[PDB]
């Protein structure tokens, strides 16, 4: 339909970056860039990567908070077919040890001196800080350097995730640039982002949440905010249009909300997913924003998403979390027929390609990804978990 199947995902940007070039495309604390600036900063990044030899297919580990930067490594790695490994600022070091050493990357990238030096302790790699690499970077940007495409195949990785904790064995999802370019479209065509929206995303790109607001921003040529008190202000102040959640942060921003009659009257939506969102919580950003809608969604990393409940229909089937992504199948299994609980399984070309280097593991997730979630299909094509 409006979904992108072979996709690469540093053609989201090249598009945008030549489609609306002067349009405001991330913003953070520090500043913002427009679509040509995160283009000519994703292209200088690209010729660091190859000016310290990074090739295609290898790893670079990035531990970075929300801000330009981090959206400028990971366009210019992708134009390069080097894979973009977010991690989480904070991760306690034996942690990061373990999950560095699965990611086996050809080098680490650091918020600070500090935290480059703690990096230091748990790998044997090459470690460098942002502001002292950014400035090489500008100084590519400045001779133009990076512009040039390298081949890279929709077959290649351009992400892995990590999902496991600090109290498991490492565990990545491992992500082609074709799946997630169709993913970002297959959500896109359902939720409707475009290009005068204001994206507020206080999750980081180390979660596909806020990874994939990069990229549906990127894709429609709206504006991405890198995002506690002050949050009503901050959506209100950024004319956030836009807004994922989760349970825990929607609950925060309703509280905070009745000590403001100002609120943010340009927020529109809320989507919602990772977990169970409840009626009470619902009902109150109903009541703090009538102008927005307040939309359920279901996913796992592994295939990015599962279901969405369409916008239009949020007032109905409350126990249901959606439809099938656009695109894709759900069957619940044997196929069963509707209404009858099974464990839920998802097919199509959201469904990523495996767990990084752990054949056993995937084996028994993995064509077909069963979820180990269980529910039913009613007669219309909707989900729900349990009976
Ligand atoms: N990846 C899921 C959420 C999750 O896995 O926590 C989604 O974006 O719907």
């Amino acid at each position: 339909k409006d979904l992108r199947y072979g996709g690469l995902v540093h053609d989201l940007l090249a598009d945008s970056g030549k489609a609306t070039p002067n349009s405001d495309a991330m913003e953070d604390a520090f500043g913002t860039w427009t679509y040509q600036e995160l283009l000519n900063h994703s292209q200088a990044f690209s010729a660091w990567l190859d000016g310290k030899g990074v090739a295609r297919g290898e790893r670079i580990v990035v531990q970075l908070p929300n801000i330009r930067q981090t959206v400028a490594v990971f366009y210019g790695a992708c134009r390069r077919g080097v894979v973009f490994v977010p991690l989480n600022p904070g991760m306690k070091p034996f942690h990061l040890r373990s999950v560095i050493a699965d990611a086996d990357p050809r080098l680490v990238i650091a918020e600070d001196e500090t935290a480059a030096d703690r990096l230091r302790d748990v790998t044997d790699l090459p470690v460098y800080s942002i502001d002292s690499l950014w400035a090489d970077v500008e100084r590519l940007r400045d001779a133009g350097a990076g512009a040039e495409a390298v081949e890279v195949s929709p077959e290649d990785l351009a992400v892995l995730i990590y999902t496991s904790g600090s109290t498991a064995a490492p565990k990545a999802v491992a992500c082609p640039h074709q799946q997630i370019v169709f993913a970002a479209s297959s959500i896109n065509a359902v939720l409707g982002y475009h290009a005068e929206d204001i994206v507020f995303c206080r999750m980081s790109v180390s979660w596909d949440f806020g990874l994939y607001k990069v990229l549906i921003s990127t894709l429609t040529g709206a504006k991405l905010v890198l995002a506690d008190i002050a949050l009503v202000k901050s959506l209100r102040e950024s004319g956030a249009t836009m807004m994922p959640i989760v349970p825990s942060l929607a609950s925060m921003l309703t509280t905070l909300i009745r000590r403001d009659p100002e609120g943010a009257p340009t927020l529109r939506m809320f989507t919602n997913s990772a977990a169970a969102l409840p009626q009470v919580t619902i009902d109150a950003l109903r009541s703090a924003f009538p102008g927005a809608q307040v939309v359920r969604m279901y996913g796992q990393t592994e295939c990015k998403r599962i279901s969405i409940m369409p916008p239009h229909l949020e007032h109905e089937r409350p126990d249901s979390v959606g439809l099938p992504l656009p695109g894709t199948t759900i069957e619940i299994l044997t196929l069963l027929p509707p209404g009858e609980p099974g464990e839920i399984t998802v097919t199509g070309p959201h469904v990523m390609a495996g767990y990084w280097r752990a054949p056993e593991i995937t084996a028994r997730a993995y064509m077909r990804l069963h979820t180990g979630d269980y529910g039913h299909l009613d007669e219309d094509g909707f989900l729900y978990f349990g009976g």
